[PDB]
């Protein structure tokens, strides 16, 4: 089974750079846009917040509460989640999963701490990687720091610490529309039993097929969806056509 995940970069409760969906009352409203995606076949949403520190905590909690009210598919929230209490408030307020990267690399036990209370399934570790001198290396602080840690080693440790999913982000392909980094995905696939979410490089429908052939369990994309370079229901139809298994109350 494969998942298509829409990623929305948000700031001050707005979708950064908005969208091309003229049928929407507000093409820059993350809740309405997310709601719409859920109705046309997106399997999950992922929100990445870049609000300034002062209002950030409150803005992210308001976001997840509003989203959880209106949508029924799973969603992830991320962006500067650095400790357990921040992760916890967001999950309790409505998010299904939290995404972490830098804070996990600096304190791998953070993975375990969140999973202890909320289950491994609530913990998504984003791994940003790039080729450096012929090796896949792990990068932190939004791609600014080469940690010197090998991708191979961090993937294995991440599963060991109890993460539920890995987002595998190729800095080599980010923003290029040249396609997902399938060599990187194939490199990581045999190292872990966790679901792998491909991120970085999506430009056309065929890129998604290639990513799944590489062993990804999900594929995440941003502006190619919001600017409607790819249509969600067309993409699902296309994937199904070529043999990809795509899909189309607790007290
Ligand atoms: N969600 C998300 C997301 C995360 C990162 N990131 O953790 O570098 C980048 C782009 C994104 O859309």
């Amino acid at each position: 089974a494969k998942r298509i995940i829409a990623a929305l970069i948000v700031k001050d409760g707005r979708v950064v750079k908005g969208s091309n969906f003229e049928n929407l009352r507000d093409s820059g409203d993350p809740v309405e846009l997310g709601k719409f995606y859920s109705e046309i076949g997106i399997d999950e949403l992922s929100f990445w917040d870049i609000t300034a520190s002062v209002e950030k905590r409150k803005t992210m909690l308001e976001l997840v509460e509003k989203v959880a009210e209106q949508i029924d598919i799973p969603f992830t929230v991320g962006g500067g989640i650095h400790d357990f209490e921040t992760a916890s408030e967001l999950i309790l307020r409505g998010a299904d999963k939290v995404e972490i990267n830098t804070a996990a690399v600096e304190n791998p036990s953070l993975i375990t701490q969140i999973a202890q209370t909320f289950g491994s399934q609530a913990v998504v570790v984003y791994i940003a990687a790039k080729r450096v001198d012929g090796e896949f290396m792990v990068f932190t602080y939004s791609g600014k720091k080469n940690t010197g840690i090998l991708l191979r080693d961090w993937v294995v440790e991440v599963e060991k610490r109890g993460a539920g999913e890995i987002v595998l982000g190729s800095i080599d392909r980010l923003g290029t529309k040249s396609g997902y980094d399938t060599e990187m995905i194939r490199f990581v696939r045999p190292l872990t039993t966790l679901p792998i979410i491909a991120h970085g490089g999506a430009g056309k429908m065929e890129h998604f097929l290639e990513a799944f052939l590489a062993g990804a369990d999900a594929a995440k994309a941003n502006s190619v969806l919001h600017f409607r370079e790819i249509d969600v229901r067309e993409l699902k139809e296309y994937l199904k056509k070529h043999g990809v298994n795509v899909r189309l109350h607790h007290h």
